[PDB]
């Protein structure tokens, strides 16, 4: 009896598989191309109007930052900060709808939940995992030229100390660092605006963080060995230096 109404995020391969499954079961739903950056309730204000408080209507936001009072009818659908241990969207949304993961669709949310080290461990071939990398990473809107700075980020501006590797970049898309870099146990990318921490132990990361910023800054996902980074432009360049000096005494 209920009708059911998605608002969707920011775009990436689980997204894209999100738009597919919503669409071949005739869902209503909403898809303003947003990014990681931008996935904000207030893109869908119109439609929290005609639906919000609507007694037949459910809106499920999928990794929407809730910018604005969501309605009573509105469920948060997302897999990240004090949710980081559920399923990815596109798990949640699939439950949601009764519909059944293919392996296909499955690979997507391992590798959206936990990366390669998701992908491996149902079993994911040597292809499929460079299959989704390459499927994200395209979903994710990185181009030739987030390719080249990372290739030149690697080379230049890149140190290791102890399990850790830190990278400084003035790349847009970091995710062809990691694939570049992968497999390590840590790894930190700073821009002078922005860090994302991957690996071990991002909760000692978190009590680093909050020393320096409101946790409104801070995001973290893919379980206990994950990310976490801070918000583009939030953190002065030498907070994010100090930052980076207190990640690298973890080292010690
Ligand atoms: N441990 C891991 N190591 C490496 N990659 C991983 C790991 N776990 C997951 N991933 C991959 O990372 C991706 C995670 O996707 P998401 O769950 O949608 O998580 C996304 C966003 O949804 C989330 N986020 C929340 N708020 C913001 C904000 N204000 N700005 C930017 N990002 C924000 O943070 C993640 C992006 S973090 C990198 C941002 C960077 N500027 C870039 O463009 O590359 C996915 O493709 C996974 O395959
Ligand atoms: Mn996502």
């Amino acid at each position: 009896i209920k009708k059911h109404l998605f608002l969707l995020g920011g775009h990436d391969l689980a997204m894209q598989t999100i738009v597919q499954i919503l669409t071949d079961r005739n869902v209503i739903f909403k898809d303003r191309y947003l990014q990681w950056d931008n996935a904000l309730l207030s893109q869908y204000e119109e439609e929290i109007q005609q639906y919000g408080n609507k007694e037949p209507f459910i809106i499920y936001g999928v990794e929407l930052k809730e910018d604005i009072t969501p309605p009573t009818n509105y469920i948060r659908i997302d897999h990240h900060n004090e949710y980081a241990t559920y399923p990815s969207a596109l798990e949640q949304v699939a439950s949601i709808l009764d519909h059944p993961l293919n392996r296909y669709q499955t690979l997507v949310a391992a590798n959206d939940k936990a990366y390669i080290p998701g992908m491996l461990e149902i079993g994911a071939s040597h292809e499929e995992i460079n299959l989704i990398r390459q499927e994200d990473r395209k979903a994710q809107g990185v181009i030739e030229d987030d390719e080249k700075l990372a290739q030149e980020a690697i080379t230049n501006g890149t140190e290791k100390i102890g399990s850790l590797y830190v990278v400084f970049t003035t790349a847009n898309k970091f995710s062809p660092i990691c694939d570049r870099l992968y497999p390590y146990e840590k790894l930190l990318i700073y821009t002078p605006n922005e860090l994302i921490y991957y690996g071990k132990g991002i909760n000692s990361i978190q009590k680093i963080l909050k020393r320096y910023t409101p946790i409104s800054n801070i995001f973290w996902g893919g379980g206990i060995n994950g990310f976490i980074g801070t918000v583009r432009n939030r953190l002065t360049t030498n907070e994010i230096l100090n930052i980076v000096e207190q990640i690298k005494l973890l080292e010690l």
